């Protein structure tokens, strides 16, 4: 089976924000559920697509910067794992 992760309450907060219905997910759903929020909130930059712009947004606070790359997935995965529960 697939590991199950468990979101603390912030990044709990967003996902539920973003429809998510249950408290542990596959990384895969949190991956889902993140994207669609994002997506939901305009945060993509207008010219360069894979940016994301938190500096105006409560993600900024979740992951902890300013911007970032959709194509950066190690970076992305750290960010989700300082908010799951150990
Ligand atoms: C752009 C994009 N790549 C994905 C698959 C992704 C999967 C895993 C990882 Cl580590 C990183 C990225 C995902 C799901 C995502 C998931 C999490 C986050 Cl933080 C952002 C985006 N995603 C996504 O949600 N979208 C939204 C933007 N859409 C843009 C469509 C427009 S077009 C012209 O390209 O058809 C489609 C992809």
């Amino acid at each position: 089976m697939e590991k199950l992760v468990q979101p603390t309450p912030l990044l709990l907060s967003l996902l539920k924000s973003a429809g998510a219905q249950k408290e542990t997910f596959t990384m895969k759903e949190v991956l889902y559920h993140l994207g669609q929020y994002i997506m939901a909130k305009q945060l993509y930059d207008e010219k360069q697509q894979h940016i994301v712009h938190c500096s105006n947004d409560p993600l900024g606070e979740l992951f902890g910067v300013q911007e970032f790359s959709v194509k950066e997935h190690r970076r992305i995965y750290a960010m989700i794992s300082r908010n799951l529960v150990s």
